[PDB]
């Protein structure tokens, strides 16, 4: 499913995601489309092998299993599709575990690079919520 900017802000603050570890809804957001372009199903493989997969493109060598990524620690024991469906629970609730890891946001490469610091406020702006 490909959401809609204010649709994905309210599913995210809805599950718990607005200021969750102390970041605004906007950096959730943000996070979502420079990851995946708000797509559900957007699945990239990275250079060591893994495969990045869903709205907040969660990589499988550390978050989920996809069976093949070799040395892998599926610490929010999900299948990494479960990732991917229409319904963001599962992403949410595994980016939660993630943004509580000790570095926040910032494991979100293209956060950092493109957000992080930017008017996150700006990617929630016409919303009812």
């Amino acid at each position: 499913k490909v959401f809609g900017r204010c649709e994905l802000a309210a599913a995210m603050k809805r599950h718990g995601l607005d200021n969750y570890r102390g970041y605004s809804l906007g950096n959730w957001v943000c996070a979502a489309k420079f990851e995946s372009n708000f797509n559900t199903q957007a699945t990239n493989r990275n250079t060591d092998g893994s495969t990045d997969y869903g709205i907040l493109q969660i990589n499988s060598r550390w978050w989920c299993n996809d069976g093949r990524t070799p040395g892998s620690r599926n610490l929010c024991n999900i299948p990494c599709s479960a990732l991917l469906s229409s319904d963001i629970t599962a992403s949410v609730n595994c980016a939660k575990k993630i943004v509580s890891d000790g570095n926040g946001m910032n494991a979100w490469v293209a956060w950092r690079n493109r957000c992080k610091g930017t008017d996150v406020q700006a990617w929630i702006r016409g919303c009812r919520l």
